[PDB]
């Protein structure tokens, strides 16, 4: 059932409500996503407020049902399960050295879109740190997505490791920690361990006057054979 709506493209929009070391601000998101090729195509804006992080820390949070799961795995896609109800995404971001993100999102069908609306809270972070002093490339690594069943809370835990490359020509770790319940009360599929392999590209709209980031990525199911 789930599944069946992710046969094509689908619109996605995004929301993000943030405010990190009391700094608040608002990012909106749209574009669409193909599950077919696990490729999302998106754009954010900065609505309000002042950017206070480098773009790169909010890639994670800013919708893992666009994942492509080869036939082999489709019993283990606890993303497309959910929908249309749809899950609560809550996550701790550790920046080795500085300061944590917490989130909590939505993300469901509002009708014929795909909507993920996002709550951020960063605490902790260093004035002159890499992440408040700006000092992260806007770049973005390939990482592998660690899932396992969560039979408990009829979820998912997730956990990995972003490597944020830095301006000096080190990398700035952020080690998320994740888990996924569904909204609705409808069965789920619970998965087997497997991982998602990630890969994104940042870029600019040259006929963008806000602080924005355009976003390419391509997302595939793995580990299972």
């Amino acid at each position: 059932k789930g599944e069946e709506l992710f046969t094509g493209v689908v619109p996605i929009l995004v929301e993000l409500d943030g405010d990190v070391n009391g700094h608040k601000f608002s990012v909106s998101g749209e574009g669409e996503g193909d599950a077919t090729y696990g490729k999302l195509t998106l754009k954010f804006i900065l609505t309000t407020g002042k950017l206070p992080v480098p773009w790169p820390t909010l890639v994670t949070t800013l919708v893992q049902c666009f994942s492509r799961y080869p036939d082999h795995m489709k019993q283990h896609d606890f993303f497309k399960s959910a929908m249309p109800e749809g899950y609560v995404q809550e996550r701790t971001i550790f920046f080795k050295d500085d300061g944590n993100y917490k989130t909590r999102a939505e993300v469901k069908f509002e009708g014929d879109t795909l909507v993920n609306r996002i709550e951020l809270k960063g605490i902790d972070f260093k004035e002159d740190g890499n992440i408040l002093g700006h000092k992260l490339e806007y770049n973005y690594n390939s990482h592998n997505v660690y899932i396992m069943a969560d039979k408990q809370k009829n979820g998912i835990k997730v956990n990995f490791k972003i490597r944020h490359n830095i301006e000096d020509g080190c990398v700035q770790l952020a080690d998320h920690y994740q888990q996924n319940t569904p909204i609705g009360d409808g069965p789920v599929l619970l998965p087997d361990n497997h991982y998602l392999s990630t890969q994104s590209a940042l870029s600019k709209d040259p006929n963008e006057k806000r602080d924005h980031m355009v976003l390419l990525e391509f997302v595939t199911a793995a580990g299972i054979t």
